[PDB]
DNA sequence: CCTGCACAAACACC
DNA sequence: GGTGTTTGTGCAGG
């Protein structure tokens, strides 16, 4: 049995998976596919600076994953796809 | 050099 | 389980 190695999670990611909590204790009842509507309102309200602790945190994030697995590579899958010429 | 696709995590609903 | 939603990252094609 083989485990995939996951993608390190981004800025957003990580700052949704506390604030995405946050959101569901005072809205257990908002589905999360509103709740993720609005953090994409709030998010792009945060200022660059309010952002930045969020940025390094993805940034150390993505150093300590390529630590654990340095050979890691992004290999997405790509569909059947043939654009007309 | 520029543009677009595929994929990361968490949760209510059917 | 799959459905339905966010933002940000890296690779491939022309």
């Amino acid at each position: 049995m083989q485990d995939r190695v996951k993608r390190p999670m981004n800025a957003f990611i990580v700052w949704s998976r506390d604030q995405r909590r946050k959101m569901a204790l005072e809205n257990p009842r908002m589905r999360n596919s509103e709740i993720s509507k609005q953090l994409g309102y709030q998010w792009k309200m945060l200022t660059e600076a309010e952002k930045w602790p969020f940025f390094q945190e993805a940034q150390k994030l993505q150093a300590m994953h390529r630590e654990k697995y340095p050979n890691y590579k992004y290999r997405p899958r790509r569909k059947a796809k043939m654009l007309p010429k």
